[PDB]
């Protein structure tokens, strides 16, 4: 037996955390670095069957904020002590994720009005084309959305599944039966651009506050409109909310 991953590419590092996995690796024929996910399939053959309906109809996908596919395939290895392996090869992303540019700015003059409008209406894009090709994200938050080292914003990791700050309450009590959970997400997204954090504490307990539709003073003054549309991302019924595509024409975008 041969390892196909372990042959073609020589890796780097750990990327994700996994409950599967990310390693950083470069690929030996054509020397550049990818980001490939290791997955451990379910043993029931029609468990793994819909995994694998999904990664092809995940690779069909182009769109500039869902980050670029290069390869899928199958590892099924010897007993180290019937285990199969997904790994899926994709675009390496810019090491300072969404969170890291916040955790880096912490002044409302460092965030850009108008460059943290110009990074959500990417992420709500995205969600957009996920949404018009009837698939959601579930899985939208600052740690899981990038830049290309050309520096496009990209939603991070999704689908194949076998913190809950940025979830909706009805994905945390239930199955998330809605595809309105990823407008929730960016409800709060868009908030936490718009209004920087000094500490963790501030940070946890005003995002839970904004949660219950409790915002900052500064906040509801300073941008009106965005705060109508963060209240209705955030209205605690689900078809109360605004679809994808409601979002990206509102007024607040349209000149820039
Ligand atoms: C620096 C860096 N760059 C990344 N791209 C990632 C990723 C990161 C981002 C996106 C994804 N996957 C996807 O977007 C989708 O699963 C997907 C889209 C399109 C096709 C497919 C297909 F392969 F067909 F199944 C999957 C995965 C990771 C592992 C995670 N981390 C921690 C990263 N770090």
């Amino acid at each position: 037996y041969i390892s196909r991953y372990l042959t073609d590419f020589e890796p780097i590092q750990c990327l994700g955390r996994g409950g599967g996995v990310v390693f950083e690796a470069k690929n030996k024929v054509d020397d550049c670095n990818y980001a490939i996910k290791r997955i451990r399939l379910p043993n029931r053959e029609l468990a793994r069957e819909k995994v694998m309906r999904e990664v092809k109809a995940l690779a069909k996908l182009e769109h500039p904020g869902i980050v670029r596919y290069f390869n899928a395939w199958l590892e099924a290895p010897p007993e180290k002590w019937p285990k199969v392996y997904l790994y899926i090869q994709m675009q390496l992303c810019r090491k300072e994720n969404l969170k890291d540019w916040m955790n880096g700015r912490c002044t409302i003059e460092e965030r850009e009005r108008s460059v943290c409008l110009h990074i959500f209406l990417q992420i709500a894009e995205a969600v957009e084309f996920l949404h018009s090709k009837g698939l959601m994200h579930r899985n939208l938050k600052p740690s899981n959305i990038f830049f290309t080292m050309d520096d496009v914003v990209k939603v991070g990791d999704f689908g194949l599944v076998t913190t809950k700050l940025y979830m909706s309450p009805e994905q945390i009590h239930g199955n998330s039966y809605s595809h309105k959970v990823d407008i929730f997400s960016l409800g709060l997204i868009l908030f936490e651009l718009l209004y920087p954090f000094s500490t963790q504490m501030e940070r946890v307990r005003t995002l839970t506050d904004v949660r219950n539709l409790k915002f900052p003073p500064l906040f509801t003054q300073k941008y009106p409109c965005e705060y109508v549309m963060v209240q209705d991302m955030l209205s605690p019924s689900p078809m109360e909310r605004p679809e994808a595509i409601n979002i990206i024409e509102n007024a607040v975008f349209e000149d820039l």
